[PDB]
């Protein structure tokens, strides 16, 4: 027995009214497959004579261990795309424009404009609040070795008339000097001051000081000559004073120097002394004492004399020529 | 020849002992399978009449173009998750709340409390320094167009009487003022300086001042009549004293002007002008000049006059009174 | 009948120049598959009876459900790598390192050295720019309760002679004091002052002064006994002046105090009062006051005399006892 099985083309079976016998083979002679009767099903009805069916493969891939669209979908959510966040070098880059806490050197202006909580009262207000308790620099450190500037070092300014709190208050306790300004030897001379003041506020000075030393002057003022040559600061002065009109105005009335005593000294009101000597002065009850010969380019008004050293007046050089024209009228 | 084969249900021949022959095949009738002895094992332990193995398929997929779990889980490790990193915005919203070193607007407080590395000496200390040696601004520009304040624009305070530096120290070189304070023309009137002083150190001037000009003041002041009116400035002066006593005090010996030259000057002591001219003045020998009529309200003690234009003293007077009386009695 | 079908092993069929008719079975033994003959083909080049095609399977998996390795990459590399990218917490890391706007403490040197616009002028140059025109605070506030220090709380320094700007400038408008100082009264005393002024500068006073007071002195200079003792303040003044030599000078020609009216003054150029009562005054004229018993250790040069109470010179005195002399002389 050599077998051969009916067989046509698939696509002629597929429209064969040939029903095969329960496993009669009928074979698919262009595909080369075959499929077995069941008695009743056309050909194109029987399924092919052996397993197509994946759960019974043998060398099946790994497909539980494959990642799903979905599964990965939902893994990629949850990562931050490169476009939304900053790299660590960018990062860098942006934070190094930043002022350290610890420190750092500006390159431009800062400006405050305080929104003021209350801003508080005492050491600890301020928009700048520095507080050196601890430490042994200094606070506020300012200079400039430019050439020529277009601004001061500092400027405090206040606008409104009204405006009732200092510009710089300076409240010290210590052992050196509260306020210390050098203006140290000029090669190249200014003609200014180490400090220049002026007031137009005609109901209050424009300086007030107020000292209580014990042995000192509350101001003491020193004129040293600048230059070895004996005379060469002949018309200099430790105090000038200058008293002037408005400009276009009729004059004026000011007083040079004023002294008083509200509550009463017994000191020496005026003292002028030369090598610790006493010269010449006006004592607490407003009599003066000079020390050499004086001149007055007038009359001197004063009291009888009493004293031998006293300075006589007319009247008593004149009633003493009279008592002596009279008294020798002895010609009786 | 239509040939049928050996068959039964699947389940049927599983529990079947025919052995079928060599290549005789047997058919599953419910399934539709065949499969071909072996002439040893039953037929659940032969194998389909055709392959089963992945492997021999056609039309496989690209199974190994796909990403493995595995694979997949080791790539996305090595992303950042959106929630531990910050967005470009949100970094953007953190950084502009930081003070850039070009510059930018303070409106809360900065607050300095130095840790000190030793916070330097000179012109490299601070916890503020500035350095304007190449620029034509001005260093610290405080300002307040306000109407009233509670606090003052610049504060200085020191608070252990052992402190031993200044609370501002000013080192100028230069051809202006190295300070300059204006009070300008109030509209408002204050009752107070452009500078006010007070000290209650018994052991330390409340001001000291040196210079050494040479042909001026080393303190300059000058009085303007803030009015047109010639005599509007009456009861004004360039230089006020007042000498008080301690409240509940006893009193006071304080002096009111105290001159001296430590090393002996050759200038006048005291000079006072009116239109540059002469009118008073204490020469260094205490000697004294005035231009016109005085008057003293009581006696003045001199030495006996030699030249003519000398004052009478009264044992000068009486000496020559008696001389007359004598030398007239030559009643004789 | 049992059929049995012409059969070897594989390897042997491969190798077998056996022709299987159209639709023959052919079977190997070792592997139990079978294959039809199509009546040319050796059997190595038949294929099985059943199809071995994947699209063919049942049961198929969810290939298309799965994730690509290129798909995968592709969007991996739109996601941030960790080692890229700052977490959120090294993010406040850094950022907590920098000055909030809002304000915060420096704990190190704020350094400034501007590159420079202009740097302005006026009320928008600076720095450090402060407007305190809407707050009730302090601009700047540095203090120290530290007990000794190397360095001031605010230092200004220029160091070009050529400096065209002040180091402090102040501009007031207000109602109380510009600038206001307080030394006030130490435990353990300073031989120092409030402040202190040193110029060398030979061209311009160390202090200058204007004022436009009506009523007042353009200084007002007060002192207070620092004890309830009467005479305790015996050796104080309110002002004191020396006037010396350069070191190593020859001495010095300085005058003590001057005082002179530009334009002219009416008023008293210097008056001296105790308890508010003249005591001594020179008038503008130069002529002077006093109001009690004055000494001269000298003799006075002034005119004869023309009232009763004037001083009488000596030539009066002669005159008056010459003319007695003669008129007399009646001896006739």
């Amino acid at each position: 027995l050599r077998v051969q099985f009916k067989r046509m083309k698939a696509a002629e079976w597929a429209r064969s009214d040939v029903i095969l016998l329960e496993s009669e083979i009928g074979f698919e002679t262009d595909t080369g497959f075959a499929r077995a009767g069941d008695g009743h099903n056309r050909f194109s009805d029987l399924g092919y004579i052996s397993p197509l069916d994946y759960n019974l493969l043998t060398n099946k891939p790994n497909i539980d261990g494959l990642a799903t669209k979905v599964e990965t979908a939902q893994k990629l959510q949850q990562k931050a795309d490169k476009e939304t966040v900053y790299t660590k070098a960018e990062s860098k880059q942006e934070l190094d424009k930043k002022l350290n806490l610890k420190g750092g050197v500006m390159t431009g202006q800062l400006k405050f404009k305080p929104a003021a909580t209350v801003a508080y009262s005492s050491s600890t207000g301020g928009a700048v609040n520095i507080d050196l308790s601890s430490t042994r620099g200094a606070g506020v450190v300012v200079y400039s070795d430019n050439d020529t500037s277009d601004g001061p070092l500092m400027s405090l300014r206040t606008g409104k008339e009204t405006f009732n709190q200092s510009a710089l208050f300076v409240d010290y306790k210590g052992t050196t000097n509260a306020v210390n300004i050098a203006m140290r030897q000029p090669t190249t001379p200014n003609f200014s001051s180490a400090l220049n003041i002026t007031s137009g506020n005609e109901n209050g000075s424009a300086m007030q000081l107020r000292g209580s030393e014990k042995a000192l002057g509350t101001l003491k003022i020193t004129h040293e000559n600048p230059s070895i040559g004996a005379d060469y600061d002949k018309n200099a002065a430790a105090l000038s004073i200058d008293i002037v009109k408005k400009t276009n105005g009729a004059g004026t009335a000011a007083q040079g120097i004023y002294i008083n005593s509200t509550s009463g000294t017994t000191g020496k009101l005026l003292r002028i002394r030369n090598l610790s000597d006493d010269k010449f002065y006006v004592k607490s009850d407003g009599g003066f004492y000079a020390k050499e010969t004086s001149q007055i380019d007038g009359n001197l008004k004063l009291k009888d004399p009493t004293a031998n050293d006293h300075a006589a007046t007319k009247a008593y050089v004149d009633k003493a020529i009279s008592e002596l024209k009279k008294l020798i009228l002895k010609k009786h």
